[PDB]
């Protein structure tokens, strides 16, 4: 419809390039090679007429030939060097045209990948977001396909038919043209329609083998139960059973693809020979001579070589087509939030974080966030303590924009968040994740992850603040080293060092954390509560803590109790009131 | 080698089977189809020979062929119908033999996986399970393939080159073995040297597709890092990078195949127009040769077809060929225990355990069993305590034989383990494992998975006893459901009630438990201990508990230190003297 017609338009321009002439020349390249190579490989069977011709008289008064050919042999040698140029003619063809397909389907998947990145995380939630790089590589190999196959098979083998069927309407009777008509016809609807057949049997085998080969994984894996007992009485028969099964698919298939075949051998078979025994009947007339007999053989059987792969190419084209669609289907996704066309610079005079009546619910079934009216004053650290029912998690989401606020406003530095750029938030927020992830490369680019385009003397005393730089400097190479998965295993605490490490080098005005819980000592936990202390000197901070021995640092706290407000203040006037930050300790320190 | 000899005797033992006539009779109506269809195939261009000759000589001498066709339309109509004998007959060859290749695959992937579910366990903890699967698949793909080649491909091609140049150099002179030898030569020699030559490319490729499809998951995967800053920057920048290689990689094998196949048009070309002109000359000479240029050309045109796909078939077959190899290393491994030719079934006449300073290390740089030389009494309970380093793991093991004792004595009702058959032994011990896991089958089916040819009241009485009966009358429906993965649920005390169910199922002279840590309240606990106190009233037991709250149930209790016994007795006279026990209940129940 409507979205195949965008989807061929955009392949168009992404395939053009009208602003560069080299993709331009390598085209006209392309179909010019394309139509020469057509023109010589109709040209041969001329040849060799005329040579047999020639022969038979002998044992020709024509002005072309005893003129650039003196004896047959330099016509025979003639049809050789025809047959060599059609063959480096497809030989350029295709190399040139590949060059630009392999192009376009390089700029085509940076694109889709660039946008996938730019879309909200309510659509990465959803799904398994492991399924989204196949569907990007099976796209681009369908892309690949399509135009290889629509370029490269189709419009080659439509120009042969048509220079084919000209040239046999013409120098000869009208009788061709119908024969070479229907034939050509008729084999393309029997093989459409037993490649639609072909496909149903095909898909049976693809399961049954599936099952097979699960079925088996399952068996082995479970090895010790089947030795404890019933030793191998049972499940080589099952096995045997699906392995059936896999055989009397793959027998069907065989036998439907030998009958596709042989009706197809059948079809050309007969076209071939009333097109031979009406010439025959031409020549024993006397209008026509011998040669065309062997014109006509050789043309039809050239015209045949390219038509034998129909079904294949038809199969592959079909899916290719469906794997192209669902690709650009991930493309013109629409974005849930978005920034105002009028907004402002974001200016950071001294935070002044500021709540008012807060309403969310991931899901409408279940509110988490009612009411929330916490105001944090400037450069004061206030702590979030609760239960997992309390909603902490979602404060730096609502604080970064992750989703956005149902009902309510907030007030960062005396300015709402709606009408001003998120990327100046972004940029002036700094977070601690509960369990950073250390990228598959060295510890010095992890570090400096945090703040491109940074000197090496500040990574590393940003490091030497840390207090990891000691650490650093036991591996076996100093700061280098392949770290995370496939490499060297660095501790939780190490990690979440690292982490510290990166949000300093950002050095935000506002800073969030979340105090994820592990089993770590006296010592380390004194050393972290050091350095995130030095960390929030001198910016505002909002602190979440599973363990709440390390809240009483902040200077002011807030309790939050199944997403509503209950009690704030210093923990000392909470011991004075009782209230339920008092219970909270009372199950929590004893 | 030696082994290559063998695998190729097994498999030609296994395409045979000269037991049922139904496979010989497909093999030698394969064989007739094929010299058959090459015959057939050979002759067809000999029919247009005969009337493109006769058919310039009527616009005389008899060769007395004039008798089977009158006219040469008749000659023009055998030409098709015995291009349709030819593909009738290719066809039906590659459906007889098809059948035999599908039947000799499926028997010898069911005869090495009944064979690798035979060897010892410490083989199958070295593998990494999977690993097997894969490889049981390739090598399968591969039997299919080489066989399917070697049969359809590679002898007939032979064939009709044999028979070509069989046809050749008689009827005509000697010149045509030597064009049809050595053009033929010279391109076997290119095909395999630029065949090698691209599959390195090719292995070159793949490598950086590879890459870039896991740095895009990697990339993926990891979204909250990336949004928090530096988004959209430096990633599609490296994603262009690994894009950029692919695409070169790409280019760089295209190229290469346009090559390979532009040098086998160009010898094929001029072998062809050679031996054109000197049939030409032939003919121009007044010699025999008459009119035939068209059956050389038609023959070596023929011949040309099926050397189209020579590298594909050469690098299919290679790789085959090496799959084949690892799958035939898969069998013929040797097991480390083996049963004795003068072993003897047990005999049961009241079980007695009897230990004799067993001595045992899975790695020989750390020993985990030291001379343990505990003796259980007949009908009674004993129990087995200690720490992780103890060693209580792989005493179930050792009575089942799983491994064998390096130096040592096992006395079962005053018979020694090592020299009586294992089935035995296997059928008389019943276990019940940590962790059970349930088939992906029907609950009925696991409940029967105890003792196969099982009557189901008997299954329903054993059920009800196991007091899992009410539990399973609660799901949608009745005694059949499917149960693990893809399926619902089961709880980790339903789990070990189906398993308990099971053992009790089989009903067996001794049995061994191992108390699986897990969360349970003290109903379901009770009700599980006096299950067990069931299973357990009237058989010899071996009891090991992580829990010590359970452990003096038993009747007598054996404490294990360092793979070591420290003391033994009831836990009354631990207490009165004091022993290790003691500590264990200090620091255990306080
Ligand atoms: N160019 C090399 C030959 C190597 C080559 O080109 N190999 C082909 C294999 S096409 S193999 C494709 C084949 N097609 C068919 O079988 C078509 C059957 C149809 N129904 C009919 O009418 O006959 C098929 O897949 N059938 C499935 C089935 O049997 O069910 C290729 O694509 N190479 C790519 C590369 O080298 O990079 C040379 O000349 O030396």
């Amino acid at each position: 419809a409507m979205a195949d017609m965008k989807i061929l338009r955009t392949l168009a321009g992404y395939l053009w390039m009208r602003d560069n002439p080299e993709f331009r020349f390598r085209v006209i390249a392309a179909l010019g090679f394309l139509v020469g190579a057509k023109v010589l490989n109709v040209q041969v069977p001329f040849l060799f007429k005329l040579a047999v011709d020639w022969l038979a008289s002998a044992t020709a008064t024509n002005p072309t030939l005893l003129t650039v050919f003196a004896t047959p042999a330099a016509v025979l040698i003639g049809y050789g060097i025809a047959r060599t140029g059609s063959s480096a003619f497809n030989e350029l063809r295709t190399a040139v045209f590949s060059k630009v397909a392999l192009r376009t389907i390089r700029s085509v998947s940076r694109k889709v990948f660039s946008h996938l990145h730019d879309l909200d995380l309510r659509y990465h939630l959803s799904r398994e977001t492991g399924g989204l790089n196949r569907i990007i590589d099976r796209g681009s190999r369908a892309i690949n396909f399509i135009l290889s196959a629509m370029v490269f098979n189709v419009v080659p083998t439509i120009l042969e038919i048509s220079m084919v069927s000209g040239i046999l309407a013409y120098k000869f009777g009208a009788a061709f043209a119908w024969i070479t008509s229907l034939s050509v016809g008729s084999y393309i609807v029997f093989t459409l329609a037993v490649t639609q057949w072909r496909t149903k049997f095909r898909k049976a085998m693809n399961k049954a083998d599936n099952d097979a080969s699960t079925r088996a994984i399952d068996s082995l894996i479970n090895y010790e139960t089947v030795k404890y007992f019933n030793n191998e009485g049972y499940e080589a028969e099952k096995y045997d059973q699906f392995l059936k099964k896999y055989e009397d698919a793959a027998l069907q298939t065989q036998r439907s693809l030998a009958f596709l075949n042989f009706g197809q051998s059948i079809i050309f078979s007969t076209a071939l020979s009333t097109a031979m025994v009406l010439c025959s009947q031409g020549i024993m007339n006397g209008q026509m001579t011998v040669g065309d007999l062997v014109m006509v053989n050789g043309l039809l059987f050239q015209l045949s070589l390219p038509l034998n792969f129909l079904g294949s190419v038809y199969r592959e084209t079909i899916q290719s087509l469906v794997d192209m669609k669902s690709m650009f289907q991930l493309l013109e996704e629409k974005s849930d939030i978005t920034n105002t066309s009028d907004a402002k610079p974001l200016v950071l005079k001294g935070g002044n974080i500021e709540f008012e009546n807060v309403h969310f619910s991931y899901l409408p079934e279940r509110k988490i966030l009612d009411g929330i009216s916490f105001v944090v004053p400037a450069g004061k650290s206030v702590a979030i303590v609760g239960t997992s029912g309390s909603g902490k998690s979602t404060i730096l989401r609502m604080l970064f924009r992750f989703f956005d606020t149902d009902s309510g406003n907030i007030r960062i530095d005396g300015q709402d968040i709606k009408e001003v750029r998120l990327d100046s938030l972004r940029s002036s927020i700094g977070v601690v994740p509960q369990d950073t992830v250390l990228f598959n490369d060295t510890i010095f680019h992890n570090i400096h992850y945090g703040r491109l385009s940074a000197t090496e003397e500040e990574v590393y005393e940003a490091a030497r603040r840390a207090a990891i730089h000691e650490t650093i400097s036991n591996f076996p190479d100093k700061y280098s080293t392949i770290v995370g998965e496939r490499g060297l295993k660095l501790s939780g605490g190490e990690k979440q060092r690292v982490a510290l490490a990166r949000t300093f080098l950002k050095s935000p005005a506002i800073l969030l954390c979340d105090e994820a819980t592990s089993a770590l000592d006296s010592t380390t936990e004194a050393e972290i509560l050091n350095a995130l202390k030095a960390l929030a000197s001198n910016r505002t901070s909002i602190f979440i803590a599973h363990r709440l021995t390390t809240a009483m640092q902040c200077d002011e706290i807030v309790v939050l109790e199944n997403g509503k407000v209950v009690e704030q203040g210093p923990h000392d006037e909470l011991l004075g009131k009782s209230g339920r930050y008092a219970q909270l300790w009372t199950q929590q320190n004893s």
